[PDB]
């Protein structure tokens, strides 16, 4: 279904591409996103599906607008305009100046100091979950392995109890995969009635957790206040969850697909940083963008006040302009450009967490279990959004050649 094509967008700009069922998935979601930099396509179209709005398909332009926050808003980041609209986490629903110390108070409690004292808890579920598929020969890598670990990474960092994993798990899987049983609105604040009385609690009696510091956090002069630390404490939950789960999953699928990359990481470990890096290039996911605070003439195209733009992180690195042989995965590649993780003033927080929790993955998998593949016979589905993944991924092994411990 086709939104009316606003006066002010003009035809030969008009690219009816649907973000959340993309015409080329079947062969790969970021393959079906990158039909927008094809030849003819230009840098900035307008699709009139999901409610309408434009998309920048290129590099250049997905960072210009990131920079520019007086004119592409975080108010309302996501397409459709209905969830952009509901959706009031902290810091990414926020723009500068306001967000800046936001930003700096999140940043606490994810940045770099707090990697460092994560790491061995980090290692230590990647090793107790492999070990515990190893001996079996097969695996839903998504369901098995991807899943389980960010939320229990998260609930370390938040100090929530091991029990609570279950039932936050099946909160949060209700927002960010909706089945359209609930409004975005309702998912979000079912959401929020688990996060409500723990901040309460930490309010009166804090300890050193994140939930903690954020909720006895201060701010642009004054403390922070309950609804502020609730919307901040939502999005330090999920920020770390389908991104980090889908990841995984796009950069096993590749390396179960490659015995030579396989290989190479195999008898060249050190390579493995290098390694992930590029897979955050090629196996990019993540799109959300930005509202419009007023008329703006951007590249030659005149864009109205209020109207969404798309500006797909995912688009960046894939951009041939950025990187010759775009969907070629080359681990010596000279200057891997990617905006993975976001450009601009909400560049991610948890970058530094996300690294350690591939890099630990895949330097754990590949020792005790170094040879797997696809199961045979198995097409692996992708779906495509705000956050693109992987539905499933049956890998098997020969159980003759893993290493325990
Ligand atoms: N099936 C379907 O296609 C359903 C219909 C399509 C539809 O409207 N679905 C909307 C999906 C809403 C998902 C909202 C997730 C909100 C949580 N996520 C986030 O806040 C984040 C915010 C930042 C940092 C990370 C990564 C991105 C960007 C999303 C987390
Ligand atoms: C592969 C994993 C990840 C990817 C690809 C990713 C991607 C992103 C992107 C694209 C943004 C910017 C969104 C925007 O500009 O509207 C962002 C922001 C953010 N991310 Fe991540 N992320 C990942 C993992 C994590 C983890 C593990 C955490 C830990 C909680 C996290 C916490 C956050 C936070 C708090 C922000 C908001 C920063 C701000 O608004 O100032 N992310 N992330
Ligand atoms: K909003």
């Amino acid at each position: 279904n086709l939104a009316p094509l606003p006066p002010h967008v003009p035809e030969h700009l008009v690219f009816d591409f649907d973000m959340y069922n993309p015409s080329n998935l079947s062969a790969g979601v970021q393959e079906a996103w990158a039909v927008l930099q094809e030849s003819n396509v230009p840098d900035l179209v307008w699709t009139r599906c999901n409610g309408g709005h434009w998309i920048a398909t290129r590099g250049q332009l997905i960072r210009e607008a990131y920079e520019d926050y007086r004119h592409f808003s975080s108010e309302c980041p996501f397409i459709p305009r209905e969830a952009g609209e509901a959706y009031d986490f902290i810091p990414t629903s926020m723009d500068p100046p306001e967000q800046r110390q936001f930003r700096a108070l999140a940043n606490q409690v994810v940045g770099m100091p707090v990697v460092d004292k994560l790491e061995n808890r980090i290692q230590e579920l990647a090793c107790s979950l492999i070990e515990s598929l190893r001996p079996q020969g097969q695996c839903n890598f998504t369901e098995d392995y991807a899943e389980p670990f960010p939320i229990r990474i998260f609930m370390l960092l938040a100090g929530l109890p091991e029990e609570d994993i279950p039932h936050l798990k099946y909160l949060t899987d209700q927002m960010t995969r909706p089945d359209g049983s609930m409004t975005f609105a309702e998912a979000k604040e079912a959401l929020y009635d688990y996060l409500i009385p723990i901040i309460e609690q930490r309010r009166q009696k804090p300890g050193t957790d994140a939930i903690s510091i954020v909720a006895n956090g201060q701010v642009n002069g004054r403390p922070i206040t309950s609804d502020e630390a609730k919307r901040m404490c939502g999005l330090l939950l999920v920020g770390g969850l389908d991104t980090v789960v889908n990841f995984l999953s796009f950069s096993m699928e590749f390396l179960a697909k490659s015995p030579e990359h396989r290989q190479e990481l195999i008898e060249r470990p050190e390579r493995i940083p290098a390694a992930c890096e590029e897979l955050l290039r090629r196996f990019s996911l993540v799109a959300d963008g930005r509202i419009l605070t007023s008329d703006y003439e951007f590249h030659g195209v005149q864009l109205k006040k209020g109207d969404q733009i798309l500006l797909p992180q995912m688009l960046s690195g894939l951009d041939e302009r950025e990187n010759a042989a775009p969907m070629h995965v080359d681990f010596s590649r000279q200057k891997v450009s990617h905006t993975t993780f976001g450009h601009g003033s909400h560049l991610c927080l948890g970058q530094h967490l996300a690294r350690r929790e591939i890099i630990v993955t895949l330097k754990e998998w590949l020792t005790r279990i170094p040879d797997f593949s696809i199961a045979p016979g198995a097409q692996i589905q992708h779906k495509s959004g705000i956050v693109s993944g992987v539905q499933a991924l049956p890998l098997v092994w020969d159980p003759a050649t893993t290493k325990a411990v």
